[PDB]
């Protein structure tokens, strides 16, 4: 699957975004993973949910609203395992996005932009990708 | 050309490492470029020269010695142009590495590990690559 990966989407409460991939290099060198929920197909459009994993280090979450990054949310949760394939499940809940890694929730981000405004998802940085699916 | 790109090298004063590539996404989203001069072929080996461009933002340079990152050197020079192919020339001088962008030097990093200890170069993160050459 092509990386960067860019897809049109429609999301509502009850949607799940499933992403299966593998880091391209060892964790010691801090590969990244980035998943961005965009308001338009344009790459520089606003971002309702920015999810950036610094593998082996930390996770950063934010929104970009009218071209401006807002309040950063940090996590030190690092359930990802060096060299391993991972399954990310991003659950769209009424109040927040919830990010599961291999079936358990480790990260949460309350909605700042209504989820009905999301029109595109981009998955990119230092991973190979074998699955990207938005639930029906 | 495959990215991550990993090659065995031998360097001395007078060597030039030429890298031609293009960012994979727009600068507004901060793609990165990383070039690491390693002491062994192993990916987690020590790094004589770590050169990381946060496109549209800043550049970070450092060494990793006996598995420990040392003193970070920061630059705000950003000669790279959004969406454009770039030509990086890393000159190995007696005292330092000098990084040229499109034929002019913008970054410098004094040797902390002898250059004769460098055995591998890895080029990776959010670029496509069309040329990687170590001068003869
Ligand atoms: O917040 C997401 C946003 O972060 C920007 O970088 C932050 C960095 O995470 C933080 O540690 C530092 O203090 O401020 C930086 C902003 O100047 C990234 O530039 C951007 O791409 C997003 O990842
Ligand atoms: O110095 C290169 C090294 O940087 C690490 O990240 C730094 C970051 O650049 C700096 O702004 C912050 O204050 O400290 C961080 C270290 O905790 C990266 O983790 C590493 O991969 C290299 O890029």
């Amino acid at each position: 699957m092509q990386v960067p990966h860019t897809e049109s989407v429609s999301l509502s409460a009850g949607s799940t975004v499933t992403i299966k991939g593998r880091p391209l290099v060892c964790f010691f060198n801090e590969p990244h993973l980035q998943v961005d929920f965009h308001t338009e197909m344009k790459e520089d459009s606003d971002i309702a949910f920015h999810f950036q994993v610094y593998f082996g280090n930390r996770v950063v979450m934010n929104s970009r609203e009218f071209k401006i990054w807002k309040e950063e949310v940090e996590s030190k949760n690092m359930p990802f395992q060096d060299g391993q394939e991972f399954e990310l499940s991003i659950l769209v809940l009424e109040d927040k996005y919830q990010v599961m890694v291999n079936g358990q929730a480790y990260y949460n981000f309350n909605h700042r932009i209504p989820v009905s405004s999301v029109k595109m998802v981009q998955v990119w940085r230092d991973i190979s990708l074998t699955k990207f699916n938005v639930s029906n």
